[PDB]
């Protein structure tokens, strides 16, 4: 009888601080829109919702049925929060300005569905998002969108998976929130989360062994052929970002997703997959890297600009990163 929810667990956050709970309704709204997710995936195929709604998106994808589905109601609940001024999405070719009558101080970009390729075969896929204050007085404009990650100020995913979690990161922290489905409330089930030092799991699609840079495939080899006779690493590799990146966070080791001789930048999204992920890590005390540079300080010139990334335990980024540096 006295449960930890997600809205008890920012409002104290709020009390901690001092003055507005526009990230409270921000995120009270959003849970809204995750648990609608939810229930729809979990009924997908009985309500006709696999395969493809009729259109391409701006980064190439082939658009599903649960896209369009799940990026209405993100975009709904956020606008009737009265907590957002500029949306990014995947979806949506330019940001999306929310009408003057319904804005407060934040800039939301997100990712309504990931794990496009897993929706079908009912692998676990998920919803990212970034959440950053506006930072200027002139009109509301794509260009708030156009920040640094480092400028984040709450970033986080819902994966639904054998169960639904809302992994939340703020400036102190990430803590886990469970979906009870029976009274479809987020409860707080792991506090103040980090990550291992070092794992024993590497993740990274290897049909791309022909595309690679040499740092990339030296990694790959020492994790299966270690120098000093350690056990190599296991290998996991789920397809969609937010279940890898999940469970590099609770198990440790490293996910990666390099650029490489046909994508010089990688394929995933920066505003909206990398920096969400990249500051989860980084509040874990793990790190986020494209190989050369911290994710999360980039600065984009671009809302749907593609980034390298690899990120997760420190030692085992950081031993990819000497190798990088070895090469360069
Ligand atoms: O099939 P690939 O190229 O390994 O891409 C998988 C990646 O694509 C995404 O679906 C993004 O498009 C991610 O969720 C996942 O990490
Ligand atoms: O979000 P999509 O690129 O799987
Ligand atoms: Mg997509
Ligand atoms: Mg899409
Ligand atoms: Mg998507
Ligand atoms: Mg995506």
């Amino acid at each position: 009888t006295n449960i930890v929810t997600l809205t008890r667990f920012v409002m104290e956050e709020g009390r901690k601080a001092r003055g507005t709970g526009e990230m409270t309704q921000l995120l009270n709204s959003l849970c809204t829109a995750v648990k609608a997710i939810s229930t729809a995936v979990r009924k997908a195929g009985i309500a006709h919702l696999y395969g493809i709604a009729g259109s391409t998106n701006v980064t190439g994808d082939q658009v599903k049925k649960l896209d369009v589905l799940s990026n209405d109601l993100v975009i709904n609940v956020l606008k009737s929060s009265f907590a957002t001024c500029v949306l990014v999405s995947e979806e949506d070719k330019n940001a999306i300005i929310v009408e003057p009558e319904k804005r407060g101080k934040y800039v939301v970009c997100f990712d309504p569905l990931d794990g496009s390729s897993n929706i079908d075969c009912l692998v676990s896929i998920g919803t990212i998002f970034g959440i950053y204050r506006k930072n200027s007085t002139d009109e509301p404009s794509e260009k708030d969108a156009l920040q640094p990650g480092r400028n984040l100020v709450a970033a986080g995913y819902a994966l639904y998976g054998s169960a639904t979690m809302l992994v939340l990161a703020m400036v102190n922290g990430v803590n886990c929130f469970m979906l009870d489905p029976a009274i479809g409330e987020f409860i707080l089930v792991d506090r103040d989360v980090k990550i291992k030092k070092k794992g024993s799991i590497y993740s990274i699609n290897e049909g791309y062994a022909k595309e690679f840079d040499p740092a990339i495939t030296e990694y790959i080899q020492r994790k299966k052929f270690p120098p000093d006779n350690s056990a190599p690493y296991g290998a996991r590799y789920v397809g969609s970002m937010v279940a890898d990146v999940h469970r590099t966070l609770v198990y440790g080791g490293i996910f990666m997703y390099p650029a490489n001789k046909k994508s010089p930048k990688g394929k995933l999204r920066l505003l909206y997959e990398c920096n969400p992920m990249a500051y989860v890590m980084e509040k874990a005390g793990g790190l986020a890297t494209t190989g050369k540079e911290a994710v999360l300080d980039i600065v984009p010139t671009d809302i749907h600009q593609r980034a390298p990334i690899i990120l997760g335990s420190p030692e085992d980024v950081t031993e990819l990163l000497e190798i990088y540096q070895k090469h360069a």
